[PDB]
């Protein structure tokens, strides 16, 4: 058994952020903070302004990334499990969920800008941090990117959901997970842009 009327609900997925890569300078940019965070959380209510293609997001345990591809706002599972994201109308379900992915999707917010999927084929990579750190990859696999220089796995923590792009600026995948070997990191795993389009058709 079970007390169902004490029985807590899980909060919505909140933006917390962005990445601006509008201008010539990558930086991030918050937009806001804890105290509004966990009641728009709880609320599922956000009337901010949601700009640009990659959003920091937050719940009230973990914080990591979301991009806009097609339309589609893309996040890892491992940190969005299930849960709404916030809106201005309120709650928004998820539009995509693929556990075996690690892939959750929300319709892309009002004012977001869609990232165009990647057509070159090009083994330079680029991947963007929370920080807005622009890391070089070098493009291994379907779903490998090797590290030019290897880095302490923290400072990707808190990445995944963030963009892979091309030397163009195009998506070619969504940050997954990190090839670590007793604490350094030397690769990165991503959901290739590819797969999401076929879990998009
Ligand atoms: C050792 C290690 C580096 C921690 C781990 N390596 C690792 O497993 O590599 C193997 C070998 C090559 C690919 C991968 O195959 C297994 C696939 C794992 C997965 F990713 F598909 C995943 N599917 C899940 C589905 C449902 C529920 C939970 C799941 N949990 C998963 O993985 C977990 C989480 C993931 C993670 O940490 N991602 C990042 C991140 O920043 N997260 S986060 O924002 O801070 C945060 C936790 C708030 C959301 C980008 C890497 C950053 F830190 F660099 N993990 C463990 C790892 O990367
Ligand atoms: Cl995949
Ligand atoms: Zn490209």
């Amino acid at each position: 058994g079970s007390h169902m009327a004490s029985m807590k609900k899980k909060g919505s997925v909140v933006i917390v952020g962005r990445i601006n890569l509008s201008g010539d300078t990558a930086y991030a940019q918050q937009t806001r903070g804890e105290e509004g965070c966990q009641e728009t959380s709880q609320t599922g209510r956000d009337k901010n302004q949601v700009e640009g293609e990659v959003q920091i997001v937050s719940t009230a345990t973990q914080t990591f990334l979301a991009t806009s591809i097609n339309g589609v706002l893309w996040t890892v599972y491992h940190g969005a499990g299930t849960r709404t994201i916030a809106s201005p109308k309120g709650p928004v379900t998820q539009m995509y969920t693929n556990v075996d992915k690690d892939l959750v999707g929300w319709q892309a917010p009002q004012g977001s800008r869609s990232l165009t999927p990647c057509t070159c084929g090009s083994s330079d990579l680029y991947l963007v941090t929370r920080h807005a750190d622009v890391i070089p990859v070098r493009r291994r696999g379907d779903s490998r990117g090797s590290l030019l220089s290897p880095r302490p796995i923290s400072y990707l923590k808190g990445s995944s959901g963030g963009p892979l792009l091309c030397p163009a600026g195009h998506a070619v995948g969504i940050f997954r997970a990190a090839v670590c070997t007793r604490g350094v990191a030397k690769a990165v795993d991503f959901i290739p842009v590819e797969s999401l389009e076929t879990t998009m058709r």
